[PDB]
């Protein structure tokens, strides 16, 4: 007997490079129990506890002239409240100097337990896409697991 | 009454020399309800969602650059091909010595007879300070 | 089935909340798998110099021996954000008891809980 718990792994469309796409149609990707991908954002079904998690991988080839800040958030729009909440984030800084070019990887994980309501539209956003590594499958996802 | 959900948390061997080796016959360590494990590998038994996650533990006394993977990956019966499901790529870098766990989960639709691998590429990286550190592990949900 | 899922309060890593909470610790009820699962944060401003590890550890206290289920160490070294995550499934004892530890609180900061689920 299938659980009836909302849940959703989606992943970046590798295709498209120089932006963050989610797919759902994706081999080993999901949504399941009413979770919704609508407009790039996860639509949340029923109110709840919530873990929610993600990782993106950054990668460049040597330092740049202009310092590099690297940043992804993840944000609640609430029916009740039609704006961006900030609910996880972090800032990172693959390079020290500017290369004086070997390859960098950064990768950024976000993860935690949250209360969500109905109608809930959740977002996990990268300031940098140019950035992102589409290499291989797995790196780059986004999920919800209702407890 | 005892939860008939397949069920794995298997464990690295601290001894297996340039290999990252799982194992379920040790303490707190765990295959029920049809898992199995074959070739380094969990078999799934049935159908469904199941949540999947693993974790390492990677130890180096300083810095000269190096990269540290963690990859888990399914194969299905059905299209005999190797998949990544869940992968980490990471740059570390007197010598004082850093840390570096890497988690990786989530949830996925497994089907009958499909095989999980988490594998890593530098196994001479892995830390067996204290129990608990490398591991790998599914859950029906 | 039984659930517990409780987060932190200074001075210490304390848990405000069919599972009791004694001690800090949560108790298992009855025998059988269990999802266990914990993260902390920690929070620094600059690098201090004597050399810091951030160690996060679950363990399963038998009923009386101490043993880790899950762990995992971290080296910070501007202000810095280093998260631990722990998770997994266990076959429990009736009256086992699980702490979720850190060894240095003083680095402590949605992301800091602990909780268990009978599967
Ligand atoms: C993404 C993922 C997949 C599998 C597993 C075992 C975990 C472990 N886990 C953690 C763990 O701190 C973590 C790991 C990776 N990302 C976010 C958090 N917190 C949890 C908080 C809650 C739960 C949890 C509670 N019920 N379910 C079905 C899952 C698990 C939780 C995370």
């Amino acid at each position: 007997t299938p659980s009836d718990k909302p849940v959703a792994h989606v992943v970046a469309n590798p295709q498209a490079e120089g932006q963050l796409q989610w797919l759902n149609r994706r081999a080993n990707a999901l949504l399941a129990n009413g979770v919704e991908l609508r407009d790039n954002q996860l639509v949340v079904p029923s109110e709840g506890l919530y873990l929610i998690y993600s990782q993106v991988l950054f990668k460049g080839q040597g330092c740049p002239s202009t310092h590099v800040l690297l940043t992804h958030t993840i944000s609640r729009i609430a029916v009740s409240y039609q704006t961006k909440v900030n609910l996880l984030s972090a800032i990172k800084s693959p390079c020290q100097r500017e290369t004086p070019a070997k390859p960098w990887y950064e990768p950024i994980y976000l993860g935690g337990v949250f209360q969500l309501e109905k109608g809930d539209r959740l977002s996990a956003e990268i300031n940098r896409p140019d950035y992102l590594d589409f290499a291989e499958s797995g790196q780059v996802y986004f999920g919800i697991i209702a407890l």
